[PDB]
């Protein structure tokens, strides 16, 4: 059973105005093969509108592109995204972790969808105690695109809930 079709494909601002379908295509099929591949361009003049898309067989496929980052097309650095259910941000809420989940625990798991840059577990401004979640900040949104459109984290044995912060 091959991946839903959505999160295979990256959505490719800042294209040259000379990218084509064509040039936009053998670049990304270094990181895997590409079913669709579509430079985005006006009906009545065709002049390119700077965006595009392709799609990837795999999910593997566009781990591979997004990892090989910065891309340049044609003399441009593009800018590729992945679909979510675009919101882009580097940070995420965590919520459900109770009081028993502590930053390593956060670390060891989240440290698998990118570079972390801080961790901040939420405790009471009175009390001190653990509230229960905490927001993890990645150095770039990739990861959290990846994080959010998992059906399911398990963090320190507790099913998360997971959502873009701020
Ligand atoms: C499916 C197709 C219509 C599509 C839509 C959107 C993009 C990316 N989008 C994000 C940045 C914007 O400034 C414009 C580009 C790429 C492709």
């Amino acid at each position: 059973p091959k991946e839903p079709e959505q999160l295979r494909k990256l959505f490719i601002g800042g294209l040259s105005f000379e990218t084509t379908d064509e040039s936009l295509r053998s670049h990304f099929e270094q990181w895997g093969t590409l079913t669709d591949c579509v430079v985005m361009r006006d009906p009545n003049t065709k002049r390119s509108r700077g965006f595009g898309f392709v799609t990837y067989a795999t999910v593997e496929e566009v781990d591979a592109a997004m990892n090989a980052r910065p891309h340049k097309v044609d003399g441009r650095v593009v800018e590729p995204k992945r679909a979510v259910s675009h919101l882009t941000v580097k940070k995420i809420f965590v919520g459900g972790i109770k009081e028993d989940t502590e930053e390593h625990h956060l670390r060891d798991y989240f440290e698998q969808y990118g570079k972390i840059e801080v961790i901040e577990i939420m405790t009471d401004r009175g009390s001190g105690k653990k509230r229960g979640f905490a927001f993890v900040t990645f150095d770039d949104h990739d990861s959290v695109d990846k994080i959010v459109i998992q059906k399911y984290h398990t963090v320190n044995g507790h099913n998360c809930e997971v959502r873009k912060a701020l």
